[PDB]
């Protein structure tokens, strides 16, 4: 299989879709004790369907309308593990090359199908090149999920 | 947006890229402390260039076969939460309607491009409505990622 033909071919049927492509930029600065950066993207139906695709998570309340609609949450809600792939984002654009370690996340409003998520980095530990980042996702002002990741830079 | 045309659409596309549409059938049995399950998926090229996609995280070690071969790795790796999203899947199968609030994970050994994916479960807490469950991920007999998750059922 080659990747680069795959991925281009894949990001004109994303983008037709109504996919939103994002450029893959590194941030600047020096990294250390402190560090803020942050990253945002829409999350609509095309992505919803694709991360239940490659996951196999095709749990009826990401989905369904109507069945979503008469649970707690009054309509469809997004995985909240498509959330938090953008934290996984926001760190690859980190100067270096970045590996994620560990992450830990509380959910703790829904996202809905549409929703701009926003994430907020900040880094709270360095040891040798082990990274400590708190993290907020956000969507406008609402905090939607929290947490720490660790990732490794080289 | 149509939502269940956009994914058998997808579907489609995604089955002829190499895929594994996983069916979606709910695990059985009742729920409580002990219960064990088990969930496994393999994780191709698509499935690394959708997650890069619906993330934004086009990170050149998931990608870039000779960037990827001149890092420790020695060669590419999966996102580290494209392997957690197996997880999602899991707990999406228990009984009732499953909703995620908290996960945690440490990611203990690379995933590679093609490796079959094994999350394997047992629920340690019950509390109300949320469990709490233990989780490990394997290729073959390998630990890549251990960690817990907590979850609403309804």
């Amino acid at each position: 299989v080659k990747m680069m033909s795959l991925l281009e071919e894949m990001k004109g049927i994303y983008s037709k879709k109504g996919g939103k492509v994002k450029p893959f930029e590194k941030f600047e600065g020096e990294l250390k004790e402190g560090y803020r950066f942050e990253y945002e993207k829409k999350l609509c139906e095309i992505d919803v369907a694709m991360f239940g695709l490659i996951s196999g998570d095709l749990n009826p309340v990401h989905f369904d309308e109507d069945f979503a609609s008469k649970t707690r949450f009054g309509g469809r809600v997004v995985h909240g593990m498509l959330t938090t792939s953008l934290v996984s984002a926001a760190v690859a654009r980190l100067p270096g090359t970045v590996v994620l370690l560990e992450q830990s996340f509380r959910y703790t409003s829904p996202v809905r199908i549409g929703d701009v998520v926003r994430v907020e980095g900040v880094v709270s530990g360095v040891e040798k090149n082990r990274y400590t980042i708190d993290v907020k996702c956000y969507t406008g002002d609402k905090v939607v999920a929290e947490g720490v990741v660790k990732v490794l830079i080289w």
